């Protein structure tokens, strides 16, 4: 059950009860797809059905091509060199590009070959060492070598019904979407689309994750998220086999507390213009407890959320002391410094919250909570303030209409005196971009001590 | 009709003569699809045609399945919690995930099913009260009862034809799109495609919606951009009928002036290597008239423009006092703080305007402008400056080429001394992030006191 | 072959040894699909083989009429008005906008019908000016009028077979997919998909295109980079010829010395909390030589790289003296101000290079290095340090886990103090959030003078 408090000293507000989904590791997995080495069809006939098998004889024929040219090439996702700037920079894909080399040695693929000719689903241990599940979805030179066989290779070709030129086309689909998708993704694709693993191939692909049982209900609760997450790797076509790399989201962290920190400008209200100064709480984002300190999400919308559970990636978080979260019921605590920016601003805005929204209301904005049979039923005065979902449909700041939230939970206002009226505007360090308490509080000094 | 003016003084330029076209508010429309329960599929044959008409069946229950995962899950936009770091933050679809929990409800599926039961297209009022404009645009419950049912239910099948095989793939496939797009997009997607609501039905949906003959007129004759601002959010499927909402942009603002403001850093060019200021206005944006304020886009980018109408959503603006237009034909009137940033540059860049370029010209840059068939045609010198499309083909920047945009219109080249030039470099405040002419000036001053 | 060099003084890492792949200019190429005016379909017949080429005849009437909605509108692309601010904002598509306003002339059109007549590949000289290669791709109006002709036309229509109904929605799926996805992306869409130029048609474009024998190489042996760095644009449908524009990428800069420069903060240690300063070099990115000076391209993540070749956009690269690769052996050059940023961290973070990471570690931070088959290999302390990839496979920093490449080369670390103890924490500028060496430099010469 979702809870939410908000904190008017500071601007501020904490949606609590979530949990958590945290991608940490990566299980890659290899998909294949048999098929037949067509090196040419030699038919001379015009009949109508046999045309038809050779135009979608071509594009298998021209998809093998496409794919060879990018199997040919190292495939790379391109990386990097409120906080979210100060984020580590990681290769999203370096897991599945070394099982991709792997593949490429000599002898390496017959093993794959071999260990999928009984069933369709096996383990097998790589060269390297890492064990990986494959996976066959598609036997094409099945289909092709006992349906399309004896119209090919023969001059006089036997002519197919209409039945087999149809399913051919429906089989041969799937191939020519993959290689679509791949032509233009540089063979990488994100999120796995139905053709690359379908959502009966994905869920039989989780329940046989060497993962805990608890894992696997929740994958499989949230496929659509699991593909979102996912990365699909074209690797090699050779020797018959197609093999391209899926990798899939591992999640370490589970159930454990999760909150979101909404933030937004603190001003003061003095009637003169340029008299006024502005305080605004960078640390915004997710916070979910893991290991002891808290993983926290500069960029609260690289998260996904269902329900009440938080999916994130670490790779998209910082490692914070768990202290930090004493910056909400104590801005001005000793055990962290507590991040702020200082830059002046005019303007309103509103944050809409889980369960109600935040509104900086300044200078001459018109700034209201309405509902949709009664009308305006709250409006804000200059300064920062708050207003629960409960009764309340919309909320409008100036020209602006904003929908609230309308999940179910309760809200708490913790009155407290704006930490902005506690410092004299004459010394205040504005436009401080990325700072915190201590730092403008030593600022404060130094510039009193000048004075 | 299009017109600019650059403001030598301030480095700068307006585009005038545009009309605005803003999302303010959101129509939830439902839309529909009759599907029938087809819990099992009792028939033996070999023949080839009954093979196809059972592959085609299984796909249509894997989308049922696939869907039933969807609906248990409650879809959600992700949000956060040079100005646009200053926006608010609303939930996109909050309106249309309303009305999706309403459509889960008993009973109010059945209300639904039974008012398209003589129309495809009817009004509902709904339980909580929202009138929505629901629509039924797949009834293959009809055609699977009608075509295939004769064949299944029999152990005995009877066969049918080949056009049947054929036309049922061809109406199941809209079906089995609309769940691929809703399986790699949390149920939610945007644009709207062809397969959530073809352009027919689209345009359908618009001459029936309770708004001005201006906007049916409007939206009409810009069915691409509806779509790319619209959302198609997955419902419910329950009782024979797949329900998804689609929330479409309404445009209570329309026809009102807008004008695009750009801006380059402006730096002086002393010959002394360290010795030079900067300063940037960073009011850069679309810009808007709406109900006697002003909607300030401070990322342009997140508008659409469609020869001269501009396309934007509320929700990526500030409202700003109409006095904010004083910064472009004089930045230290009384009436306005404009903002500036002070972080000093040495490198050169060009923005490509509507009608012309502005250059920022520093260091030992190579910064023209020439013609396709006649080369070089102007060389800026050192400083800010601007040249009209007139003429012109392309510019160039260092080792960078931009191309003119060639739309008609007149400029007008506002002189003036570079406002950099009255500040003395030694108490300037470099390097303020995001500042205004108010705050550099009292910043001096005290710089000033401490000399 | 690829190396790379870590600057323990500087808290940053160059990867050497890449090559260039600058897009600089447009190839502007036409793409045609001739089409049948056909206004209605006078057929009465209750025949399910007819009844299935009327609805196919209907969505390419549909798809005219959607396409039509499309040409009457003015096509954009809409753009802007760590140093990746700086960059200039030019038109993507203006060159190609410029030939598609070309082609809605009167009788321009009928040029490019008659050019194509006799051959489905040739060269245009335009009426403006610009030498276009046309390329008919589909001739739907020679496969009506040969195939469907006798169906329609007559009210006692000839039956067609059934493989014609099945080759007409073979050949007609092409113009209903680029119709789909130009009203989705408001007739501009990138990457260019192989609807609109197949990788066989692709390839023959660029072996025909005005170009050297080197860029045709290139070209073709990265076809998934040029689709990635194209756009295809909407132009016309009127007198039986449907034309959208094709936009591909010009390399004016090949073969150059390319390096990515990796940076990551620099702080103090001391066990005092509040006492520490920082120092991040903002110069991250990608460089590479370019006509005696250097493209700079401040966000990596824009460059697509395949094995050691880079491929960048000069629209997102500032243009650098050659100096600027002064900052990585002496950052206190006096030829070059290198820019760093000041603001306070006491974060950890790792950034995977090209072949090993930085690792800044601050605080109470876990940050190790381990080997998949022997665990932890190194044990970071405080400060900021580097690892090579050989006989390492994951970094991690918190809760954080990177991969790194695993890619063959030789890794250099260059000792040296850190420049961060240089400063005496007193007068140290923090929070300078765009600076250089040079500004933080007489900063403290101007809090030195007011002490």
């Amino acid at each position: 059950n979702i809870t939410e408090e908000f904190y008017q000293s500071t601007c501020s507000a904490v949606s609590k009860g979530y949990l958590s989904a945290l991608r940490t590791g990566w299980y890659t997995s290899v998909i294949t797809i048999e098929l037949s080495n067509i090196k040419e069809i030699k038919c001379n006939g015009t009949d109508a059905k046999v045309k038809l098998i050779k135009q979608e004889l071509d594009k298998y024929k021209n998809a093998v091509t496409e794919l060879q040219l990018l199997m040919q090439s190292t495939p790379a996702t391109n990386n990097r060199a409120f906080l979210g700037f100060w984020l580590g920079v990681g290769s999203a894909i370096a897991s599945g590009v070394a099982v991709s080399k792997v593949l490429h040695l000599e002898g390496e693929v017959n093993k794959i070959k071999s260990a999928l000719l009984s069933t369709n689903k096996a383990v097998v241990s790589l060269s390297n060492g890492v064990s990986v599940l494959t996976s066959k979805v598609l036997d094409l030179k099945n289909y092709i070598d006992k349906q399309l066989l004896p119209i090919v290779n023969k001059q006089s070709c036997s002519i197919p019904n209409i039945e087999t030129v149809i399913e051919f086309q429906q089989k041969n689909n799937r191939l020519l979407e993959i290689t679509r998708e791949f032509s233009v993704n540089a063979g990488v694709t994100t999120p796995v689309s139905t053709y690359m693993l379908t959502n009966s191939e994905l869920l039989s692909l989780i329940n046989d994750m060497p993962i805990t049982n608890d894992q696997k209900k929740l994958m499989s609760n949230n496929v659509q998220i699991v593909r979102q997450q996912s990365y699909s790797i074209m690797s090699i076509i050779k020797e018959e086999v197609l093999a391209y790399v899926v990798q899939l989201p591992l999640y370490g962290v589970i159930d454990t507390p999760c909150w979101k920190l909404h933030t937004s400008p603190l001003c003061t209200t003095n009637t003169k213009e340029g008299s006024n100064i502005c305080l605004t709480r960078t640390d915004r984002g997710w916070y979910c407890d893991n290991a002891g300190s808290v993983s926290f999400f500069p960029q609260a919308e690289t998260c996904k959320v269902q329900s009440n559970r938080v999916f994130c990636d670490t790779m998209n978080s910082l490692t914070l002391p768990s202290e930090v979260n004493l910056c909400n019921v104590d801005i001005f605590n000793p055990k962290y410094d507590c991040k702020i920016m200082t830059s002046k601003t005019d303007v309103s805005s509103s944050v809409i919250t889980s369960l109600g929204a935040i509104v900086s209301c300044y200078g001459k904005t018109k700034c209201t909570a309405s509902n949709k049979n009664r009308g305006i039923i709250k409006t804000f005065s200059n300064g920062c303030d708050y207003v629960s979902n409960k009764g309340v449909d919309t909320v409008s700041v100036g020209n602006t209409l904003y929908y609230v939230n309308k999940q179910e939970g309760k809200s708490l206002y913790v009155k407290g005196e704006p930490i902005i009226n506690f410092y004299d505007p004459l010394v205040f360090p504005s436009d401080e971009f990325d700072a915190s308490i201590s730092q403008v509080n030593e600022k404060i000094n130094q510039s009193l001590a000048f004075i």
